[PDB]
């Protein structure tokens, strides 16, 4: 790989702040040589700077920590991908041909319940933080709603199908998911700034204060780090850090995590757009040198996320802009794979 670029990597930082971010940092593992940028306030009514040690809510990147202990069950005989949902969870679903598999790579159809929840940002925030929802409560949300399209038909990304998720894991388990991802993952990869503490408010540690943008054009940020994250649960609620998530990522695409038949299972490429594909609970971007990464995003209230690694785990990258709802910071966050895989042009 080229080297990482940190002139380019402080850059689309300070271009970040520039955009509405209070706080924006990278980390890149290259192989044990470590690159860490940080610019901002993690907390904007204190001023306390932002680091790369603070830990922060990961989001949607819950889901590959979900995809992951799902195709252990897999492994473990559990589970068949290509099975039906409703064999595991009868009556779960209105159509009893959506299988795992459908739903791993959003290829279900099931309605996207979350744009009903955040049609307005702030309210929609105000209204599910300190709510306490079942997996059930989130299901009959989506299917209020028509699928939007046949079964794995079409890709159409959707909480649903990881709120699906967490049930199949504690169905088949008769466990938590917190005890499947502390068992599964954060201990045995010794992941000691991640945490699944739902539906607690509470971050532990020092960490980052998330800011969520209004809708409105130049309104005050809102402080939206203490909720419950129970709107998503298994689709969003994991807590981690820069190093915690360059190492799952890196222990992931390494071979660390599961069978190598079903590595090569969450790998099979669903198209997103042009430069992007998802897999099972798992991202693929491809970058203007001719690089593909792959890892997740996240997008939780007031936290823009990018953790992402190299094809054999040797490079990892991850990036927080403690923002949301702002389209011009995610856009440019999304630079640092850029900078940290590409380098310099
Ligand atoms: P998570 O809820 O963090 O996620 C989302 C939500 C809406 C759009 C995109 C994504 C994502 O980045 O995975």
């Amino acid at each position: 790989l080229p080297a990482p670029d940190d002139t380019g990597l402080q850059a689309v930082l300070h271009t970040a702040l520039s955009q509405g971010a209070p706080g924006a940092m990278v980390r890149v593992d290259d192989n044990g040589t470590i690159h860490q940028l940080s610019e901002g306030v993690a907390d904007r009514a204190t001023g306390r700077a932002i680091t790369t040690t603070d830990r922060f809510r990961v989001g949607s990147v819950t889901k590959s920590f979900s995809a992951v202990v799902l195709l252990q069950l897999v492994d473990e005989g559990k589970l068949d991908l290509d099975a039906s949902v409703n064999t595991y969870l009868p009556g779960l679903l209105p159509d009893d041909r959506i299988t795992v598999r459908q739903v791993m790579s959003h290829r279900s159809g099931l309605y996207d319940y979350t744009n009903d929840m955040f049609a307005q940002t702030v309210p929609g925030f105000e209204s599910v933080r300190n709510k306490v929802f079942s997996y059930q409560d989130l299901i009959t949300l989506s299917l209020k709603h028509g699928v939007t399209n046949a079964p794995g038909a079409a890709y159409s990304y959707s909480n649903t199908n990881f709120v699906v998720a967490g049930m199949l894991i504690e169905k088949l388990t008769g466990h938590s998911v917190a005890t499947e991802y502390q068992n599964r993952i954060f201990t045995p990869l010794n992941l000691t700034d991640t945490f699944y503490v739902h539906p607690d408010t509470v971050i532990p540690g020092t960490h980052a204060n998330g800011y969520l943008t209004p809708d409105e054009a130049g309104g005050a940020l809102v402080d939206s780090t203490e909720q419950t994250v129970s709107w998503a649960q298994s689709a969003g609620a994991v807590i981690s850090s820069t190093q915690d998530l360059d190492t799952f990522f890196s222990a992931l695409m390494s071979g660390q995590l599961m069978s190598a038949a079903q590595l090569a299972q969450m790998q099979q490429w669903t198209t997103v757009n042009s430069t992007q594909g998802y897999g099972l609970g798992l991202r693929r971007r491809d970058l203007s040198c001719g690089i593909s990464v792959y890892g997740h995003t996240g997008t939780v209230q007031g936290y823009y996320t990018y953790a992402f690694a190299s094809k054999d785990g040797k490079r990892s990258v991850t990036a927080l802009a403690n923002t949301s709802n702002n389209v011009n910071v995610l856009n440019t966050m999304a630079r640092t794979l850029e900078s940290a895989f590409c380098g310099k042009p």
